[PDB]
């Protein structure tokens, strides 16, 4: 109760709005039930602060802000730095999956406390395969969602082994991929889908 | 010109209507007008035939008909087994995919002609990782399309192989990873998609 801090990527497709609410604060609301979550660091622009300060009265968690940066890890590095020095662990999310259902964050919270660092994963739907330099077929894969759930110390030290060593993160070689603790894939939902696209939008509202 | 054999899999979400066609036509007449194909074997339930008999005498190919099989590689032998003794290349195509571009057909045929074998397919745009037994994240990409394109003596060759030595053809587990001969991948058009929802049918409409 009350020790994970959620850091919310919100930082444009994630304040369209889906029945008059924007995608951001589906996902928002969500965390700010669980009784686990005792912050959330929201990662905005500071002209859309007021999207969620409106609220901060009623939820039952506290609301806090962090600047976004260049890419989408100088922005979690931007968030971490304003959760509470006393929380066991931080959840990512993309504020442009609005649809995550409680019970899966629950899953991958306890995922990711059982093993200190966690993912919600399904698996890929479509035919993938590894193709060589050359365009060859080189002769299970799992789509990665969010939340992306980890130990705060595991992520310090993350951060620290990159600059450390100007490591390069691409989108797939993140972070955790250069560290040797293990990391665990929750099966969520296919439901989970990030908001891109207009027909992703007709989608989220058919699923609602 | 008149060298290649389409295998069109027709065997109902693939005669269900777009702008009043049913889908499994689109890709089709998209074939019938390409000089290099010179036959057409719809491998499809014996009802739907008259769907495509219709064109026979407008369209500019031969076509013909197979049944259907219990698995898509079933269906693949069946249409094999129709066409003509002299192609230089099978190209096999799920109805289901209406929105196959000319150019990128012309693409994976050229390549198929220079390879052997050959698979239109994109770079896959979600995140995807190889997870193990244990639900651990193992520490490019690509979605594969159709066509798939093959010269005649490989794919009989490949069947034989699996036949021969009770071989496991999975969706991933291809006939052609048995091969040692290699398959190249064309880049193709992410408006390639495969017909399976509504929400896709409403994508269809969106880009025709
Ligand atoms: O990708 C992750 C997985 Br998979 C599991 C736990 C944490 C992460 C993660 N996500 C981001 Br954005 C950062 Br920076 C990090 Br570390
Ligand atoms: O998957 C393929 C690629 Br990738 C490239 C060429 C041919 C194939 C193929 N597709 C099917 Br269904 C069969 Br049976 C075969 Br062999
Ligand atoms: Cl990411
Ligand atoms: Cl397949
Ligand atoms: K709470
Ligand atoms: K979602
Ligand atoms: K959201
Ligand atoms: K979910
Ligand atoms: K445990
Ligand atoms: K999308
Ligand atoms: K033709
Ligand atoms: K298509
Ligand atoms: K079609
Ligand atoms: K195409
Ligand atoms: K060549
Ligand atoms: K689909």
């Amino acid at each position: 109760e009350k020790s994970v801090s959620v850091i919310l990527l919100a930082g444009p497709k994630q304040y369209i709005p889906l029945l008059g609410q924007p995608i951001a604060l589906y996902s928002f609301f969500t965390f700010s039930r669980m009784p686990e979550v005792k912050e959330i660091v929201v990662v905005c622009d500071p002209f859309f602060r007021d999207i969620f300060e409106e609220y901060e009265e009623s939820i039952d968690v506290d609301l806090s802000f962090a600047i976004p940066g260049k890419e989408r890890q100088d922005s979690v590095y931007s968030g971490l730095q304003e959760i509470d020095v006393n929380s066991e662990l931080v959840c990512i999310h993309d504020s442009a999956r609005p649809l995550v259902n409680t019970e899966d964050v629950e899953k991958v919270l306890k995922d990711g406390s059982a093993v200190g660092a966690a993912v919600l994963g399904v698996p890929a739907k479509a035919t993938i395969k590894e193709v060589n330099s050359d365009s060859l077929v080189v002769k299970t894969l799992w789509e990665m969602q969010t939340p992306q759930v980890i130990k705060p110390e595991l992520l310090k030290k993350g951060f620290e082994l990159v600059k450390s060593e100007g490591l390069e993160v691409t989108d797939d070689v993140s972070i955790v991929e250069y560290l040797k603790h293990p990391v665990y894939v929750s099966q969520g939902s296919y439901t989970n889908i990030k908001v891109t696209t207009p027909d992703d939008l007709l989608l989220a509202e058919r699923i609602l």
